[PDB]
């Protein structure tokens, strides 16, 4: 999937970004079974003061995570996973839970392209990894930490 | 809700950001009943000329509001809220209305988290507030301009 | 439509940005039949090192298109246009297809404003584009490449 993660500039060091990215990627693999490299975490940094809560200007502890997913998963799972992104980012970034916003949007797999291919359904990933070129299979396996 | 606002760098001074974010927040709450703090306005600045229209590179006067809403509201209300945003940002950013694009996105409340918590149905908003931690009732209350 | 293009700062010259934007804008009108000025391509630049695939940080060679459409077009049609976007962006950004991710999102036209006006259904661009206003078409007609 794709996680847009809006944050203030300089709020996270490279280690913290790599820490927040990691906890999100491990939330997702861990509750869905998705092959790691399938997850993208994409930081959007903007200057602090660009974020307003109830018309009040905020400092730089706001975190907004927008996960773009595939249709097909239960409402009980999306909650856990959202809840787990809340907890594990709160630790990884050392910011209070109450500073964290998480929305999930969903689309059908057939209008969702990753690594230049169309995606499988959620219960079809095994077929997905057993019908790609190895130039492809090699690339994605470089994208796992 | 979360309103991502895409503007060209400095088209809105820090006050002008406050006015717009105050314009979006006051259309929402006024038209839905959503408590004041519930609304985030998120400014995403980019250098001028990163925006294209029909292929024609543009200047620093485009605005695109992308609204992320809970499912469960009528189309009437949503188009009503879309117009008032166009109207009230025009006035608050002194941008001509033909520059303002507004989209609304909906997701089930059950996969949306604000202040580390899952949202209610729009028909549950007030009770949801009551049974929050008092850390949470208060941290929220501090974000109402 | 609004295409959010997520690219790293400096991966694209002003000529290359116009190349990608022309690639997206053309595919979309070619396949939907929608009038030129209706398509916006919004570049969103961030320093390299902000994108993570499988927890591994990336250089400036990742591109993410998040496309936002009216509801009403077929799955085969949506799939064809994402594929065309992959092919044509890759060429116009001299980038390799494995580095391109494409997500389409859809919403009710009745909650979609462009140029400060509401949108017709995916086939109503005639009647709509012709009873606009005095200048609404006019200001929208300059935006053709």
């Amino acid at each position: 999937p794709v996680y847009m993660v809006y944050v203030s500039q300089d709020r996270l060091t490279p280690s913290a970004k790599h820490a927040v990215a990691k906890a999100i990627t491990d939330a997702h693999r861990g509750l869905t079974g998705a092959q790691h490299f399938l997850a993208q975490v994409n930081f959007q940094e903007q200057p602090a003061g660009n974020v307003f809560l109830g018309g009040v200007q905020q400092g730089g502890d706001t975190i907004f995570v927008h996960g773009l997913h595939r249709e097909g998963r239960s409402a009980d799972l999306k909650g856990q996973l959202a809840q787990r992104i809340v907890d594990d980012v709160s630790v990884a970034a050392e910011i209070d839970r109450k500073h964290i916003w998480v929305y999930f949007g969903e689309m059908p797999a057939q209008q969702m392209v990753e690594y230049g291919r169309f995606l499988p359904q959620p219960g079809h990933e095994g077929e997905w990894f057993d019908n790609l070129s190895s130039d492809e299979r090699a690339f994605m396996e470089t994208n796992v930490d």
